[PDB]
């Protein structure tokens, strides 16, 4: 019934109760977990959703009940008994998103999820428009780099018509250039949507870290090409604190991680296109997007320039490395003044988060393998929580590409 | 398009199906409303469908699936419980299911290894003192001066009316942990509690941080006896770092051999109280979890101080540095001393060709991502980018209360 769920490194007990709202099947059963699988395998079910939805707004600003409650209850049966759909209000649309970031399993940074800055852009019919909302939510995020959570919502998914979609999977990439020996220049995870960007009439660069322009769809059209305004994207080129060899490598990466391919769902609606951004966690560019051996798999040689013997695994070379790496992408966000936060910080203040969620909602939902950093894993606390993980709504969604 | 849990490899962008898994006869903690995957403790009609589940196990591993032979150990098996209750299984299947239930094991990162392993049979001990001799005997042959061999050795099985064999500590290697008058811990805080208990049955204690546990030992229906292991039978490495000249002057040390004692061994619903078995270490379970945990050695923050590191602030990754450096001493004083070690580098290596090895053998391999991916440096070794699949195969090593 409910989840018994303990910490290791305190002794400390709490159980879920928040688990029993859950109305989404995850991947497992009793007979197999799939908990460690990245991707998943009528007219009064929207009603449902819908009616749940506003039951929680309503009850978010303390008015559950009352007349404006009831009305508002009202408003959407109609509307969807007549149109078999309905819209939000845009406070409604301010609480889902702050509410789909809250429920998110998967992610570390939910400390902040009360501080979300949200764009209405559901008055959009091009692609054109699209682009404008695009540059101005990069704009508000960055602020010269003290960042500022943020989201920018494109009209909802609508009955036999196409998607509002952005292509990217993140409002800035790195192009990457497959050679035609075997290897690849620039971000490999990128290389399928650069080569759609240059089938869509993009003049290719040839560097490491090219920044790729938007392929914007509004829908059923074909999508359009746009590049971004270089000032618009903020870069730290990245340097060592104490290795002057390393700003050589002539490594960099971009402050802002704005992530586009998501879907948010409220209240039964669905907003295809609806790219979010906060700011990093160190690791995820240190250790994830240059260590990876699919990415930029630069851990060979820092290993070489610290003079490191490569020839065997147990002179831990590769933890070596990789942790001058992530100490030079801290190092450099600070000294570019560009918001960051390392591991240890992020990692401490989740737990406050579980801490302030158990008081608020008597649990969170929160994936164990997602929330534990790619290194030093048990040197947080986290590594030592035990967590249950189940789907809430309003979400995120993954959905498929629309190429 | 198969009807069974597609498993990803995201490095390497390669697919494999999980059939193994519809052989699992027991549930784990999970539901479609919620995954409990990350929690570390979630009648003879009954024993006669586990008993014959394995048998037919049995016959099929060694090809005589259907046989005459394989009907009359049923027949057998059937009969023995008919009129006991219980069931006793042949040296040979004893064998095949204790390997098999290694093999089984979700959690275990080193089961390439799983086909060598050295099988005692000590079904016919009769007591406490006779216990400590087999303990004895299967240390010095696992330690091996040094070039350590798997194995288990198997208690008599649980017997209806009658009381378990029982080796209360949790290994037959372990060091002494002094709870102090201003709160600390002296030695290791994870040992607290066995510590006492050994007193409470009579041991002098020492003061140091390094004392070996005596081993609390229970014969059926007996109070446990107290016996302490003689020193040359417990190999042990003092802890130096290769450039960090310092490192030595700590005082840190280890012992050479892994020998984990409270778990039970079940097999065809037989249960084994008191089956110790011991592979050999993979370091970071030494360097990261034994000597850096926060509840356990906790020694990080003497290591960095003596790294000269400013552990004022997290962004220093001071925590980071001092365990790597910790984790290089254990290879490196290991490798010194001629003492089997795996670094989780090789290790996770040598699982992902297990997992290739189990999905043409069985169709598959049920392992526990958050165990099997090690505890520093995850995302550098290549199990980390591998989806896996977790359910309870038997035979099975499983968690069991505390005699106490
Ligand atoms: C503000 C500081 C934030 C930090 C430090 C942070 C940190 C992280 C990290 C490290 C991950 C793992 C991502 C990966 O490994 O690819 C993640 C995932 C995620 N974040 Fe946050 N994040 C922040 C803001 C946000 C915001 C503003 C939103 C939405 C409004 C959000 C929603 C999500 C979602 C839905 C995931 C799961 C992504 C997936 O499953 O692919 N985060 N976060
Ligand atoms: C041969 C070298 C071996 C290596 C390198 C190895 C490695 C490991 C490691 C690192 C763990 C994680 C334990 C923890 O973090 O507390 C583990 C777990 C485990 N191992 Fe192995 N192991 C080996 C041999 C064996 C053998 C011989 C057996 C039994 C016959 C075995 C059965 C298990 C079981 C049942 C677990 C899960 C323990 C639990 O859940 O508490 N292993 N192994
Ligand atoms: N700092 C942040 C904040 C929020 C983030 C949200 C998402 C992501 C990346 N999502 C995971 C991409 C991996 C993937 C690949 C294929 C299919 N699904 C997911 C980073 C964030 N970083
Ligand atoms: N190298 C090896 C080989 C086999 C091992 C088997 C078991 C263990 C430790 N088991 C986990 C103990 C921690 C714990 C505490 C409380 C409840 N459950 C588990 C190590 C092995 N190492
Ligand atoms: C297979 C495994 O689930 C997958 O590689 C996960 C593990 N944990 C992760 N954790 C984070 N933060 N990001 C990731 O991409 C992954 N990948
Ligand atoms: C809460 C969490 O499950 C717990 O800390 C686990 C995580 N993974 C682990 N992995 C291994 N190998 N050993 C452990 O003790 C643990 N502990
Ligand atoms: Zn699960």
């Amino acid at each position: 019934k409910f989840p018994r769920v303990k910490n290791w490194e305190l002794g400390s007990i709490t159980y879920d109760t928040l688990c029993a709202q859950s109305q989404q099947d995850g991947p497992c059963t009793p007979r197999r977990c799939l908990g460690s699988l990245v991707l998943p395998r009528p007219a009064e079910q929207l009603l449902s959703q819908a009616r749940d939805f506003i039951n929680q707004y309503y009850s978010s600003i303390k008015r559950s009940g009352s007349q404006a409650h009831e009305e508002r209850l009202q408003e959407v049966e109609a509307e969807v008994a007549s149109t078999g759909t309905y819209h939000l209000r845009e406070s409604e649309l301010v609480f889902g998103a702050k509410q789909a970031w809250r429920n998110a399993p998967r992610c570390v940074g939910r400390i902040q999820w009360g501080k979300l800055q949200v764009f209405d852009a559901r008055d959009c019919s091009s692609a054109q428009e699209m682009f404008t909302y695009i540059c101005n939510h990069i704009k508000y995020a960055t602020n010269r780099g003290n960042l500022r959570s943020a989201i920018t919502v494109f009209p909802q998914r609508a009955p036999g018509r196409g998607d509002f979609r952005i292509w990217n999977s993140q409002l800035v990439r790195y192009a990457g250039y497959r050679q035609q020996d075997g290897s690849v220049r620039g971000d490999p995870a990128n290389v399928e949507i650069t080569e759609l960007c240059i089938q869509h009439g993009w003049t290719p660069g040839n560097g490491r870290f090219d920044v790729l322009p938007l392929l914007l769809q509004a829908p059923d059209e074909a999508p359009e090409l746009f590049v971004l305004p270089p000032e618009l994207v903020l870069e730290v080129p990245l340097e060592h604190p104490t290795l002057e060899w390393f700003a050589a490598l002539g490594l960099r990466w971009y402050a802002l991680p704005a992530v586009s391919n998501m879907l948010l769902e409220i209240g039964g609606l669905e907003f295809s296109a609806a790219p979010f951004s906060g700011w990093y966690m160190s690791t995820e560019i240190g250790t994830r997007n240059l260590c990876d051996p699919h990415r930029y798999n630069i851990l060979e040689d820092v290993a070489v320039c610290m003079d490191l013997d490569t020839r065997t695994t147990s002179s831990l070379w590769k933890d070596k490395a990789a942790v001058e790496i992530n100490l030079a992408v801290l190092h450099s966000f600070q000294l570019a003044k560009v918001t960051i936060v390392d591991h240890h910080a992020a990692t401490v203040s989740f737990m406050k988060h579980l801490d302030n969620e158990q008081k608020a909602r008597g649990g969170c939902p929160a994936d164990w393998a997602w929330i534990v950093p790619p290194i030093s894993g048990s040197l947080t606390p986290v590594f030592h929580q035990e967590m249950v993980n189940y789907i809430l709504s309003p979400a995120f969604r993954y959905q498929p590409d629309p190429w």
